[PDB]
């Protein structure tokens, strides 16, 4: 079964549309058979019967609600208020009882077994496109501690992120990435941009691992008609078209 | 002086165009306080008049002629005759009265030292965006060496460039590069693509050491208006004006 109890991929979920790709991305690494556990971090703007969707794929849909006093980002929050969503993002920490776990945005799609991934060690990335000296926060290996939370929540509080996100505040923290350890470097099929030389892609493509669509328009945001298996607007759409197979196939007769 | 004789960056000019782009890069180099040599490899499409305009700047002018039946690439011009260009840049490995080498392009500006990146290895290079586990070949420290250059004849023979240039080429080669060794991996500033996430640039972009001028236009292909010290359309518009301002200062007054 899912018998690897103490690793876990971990996601994100702050409202009803981004927990459809949680959704996706659920199934996505079941039909590729992970052994490792199924996690969402929810908030409270996500919907209660959508929250129970969830549970038919995670093992875990664990609530975080920042605007609770008695949350642990709560007084970061109070100085950071534009930070809410990467404080949300940075309780991926706090699951302590896995030694190690896969984060994954949920607007990634799984292609492949990405258990090999569980080799490797915090933190591990794959570069960004664009500035590629800083890791892309998409999908990153990390060891679970109370410790490294409270780093992380320390400077969000001290220096904010450059980028407004949890790109920035993780590369600072980390910042050690572009130049030590090769191996802390998750190849490209790993966290695959959409947005990405097609020459590069004729070649390297068929071999990725992961998707990640990133950019304002979002897989669920498409209008996608059922009967033609296609959506109204996708360079490589076999990804998008792939997102919507999986949803209609795969998703929607889970709660019945 | 220049005393460092055993090392040097290397240039590509096949026409006058390109030729101005080396005349802006070599000036940038001494600017700087290289204490390397400057070498172009130039092409017999490059007139004789710009010639003697590049011996100015440069300590060898060397003639490359792959049309030439006596040309070592020229048995692989006539099996790849779409890789000219390609093939006259490989020529930067025939160089053996030089232990080390940085190529770089002649749509690149230097904007510091760089002579630190004699301290690096064959093949050192930065990654390029958008496919960040290739290395982009704008910038690159390499050994040169008849056997490699062969090795590299052999690659273009027997596969093409999977991107019609030396890029894919020499990703191929060195397929090793984004798996082994991060000294291998030049810091991003070290081959600034001007296309390049503008919160990162926000922090990073200061400490640009050189800046790749990608894409279709390049510096002189833009109507400079010396008056106003602008051009006619630019994210980042120090490093054009930087170019211009290298450009009718310091290489204008050197044929006189
Ligand atoms: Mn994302
Ligand atoms: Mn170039």
């Amino acid at each position: 079964f899912q018998s690897m109890t103490d690793q876990a991929f971990v996601t994100l979920t702050t409202n009803d549309a981004y927990a459809k790709g949680a959704l996706v991305l659920g199934s996505s690494l079941k039909q590729h058979r992970t052994t490792r556990r199924l996690v969402v971090l929810a908030t409270p703007q996500v919907s209660d019967s959508m929250r129970k969707v969830l549970e038919t794929v995670f093992d875990e849909v664990i609530m975080v609600d920042v605007l609770d006093s008695g949350d642990s980002a709560h007084l970061t929050l109070m100085k950071r208020p534009e930070l809410g969503v990467t404080l949300t993002k940075l309780h991926c920490w706090s699951l302590t009882q896995y030694s190690k776990c896969v984060f994954m945005d949920a607007d990634t799609l799984v292609l492949a077994n990405i258990d090999d991934l569980f080799d490797r060690e915090e933190l591990s990335a794959a570069p960004d496109p664009g500035w590629p000296d800083c890791f892309n926060s998409g999908v990153f290996v990390y060891q679970p501690s109370v410790e490294t939370y409270n780093q992380l929540l320390h400077l969000a509080s001290e220096q904010g992120s450059f980028d407004g996100g949890d790109q920035g505040i993780l590369n600072t923290f980390f910042s050690s990435w572009a130049t030590t350890d090769i191996r802390k470097h998750l190849p490209f099929i790993y966290n695959l941009s959409s947005i990405s030389y097609l020459p590069a892609f004729k070649v390297f493509g068929a071999s990725a691992k992961v998707v990640h669509f990133l950019g304002r328009v979002k897989p669920w945001n498409y209008t996608y008609d059922p009967k033609t298996k296609s959506v109204k607007s996708m360079t490589h759409p076999e990804f998008l078209i792939l997102w919507w197979n999986i949803f209609t196939t795969n998703v929607l007769p889970l709660l019945q």
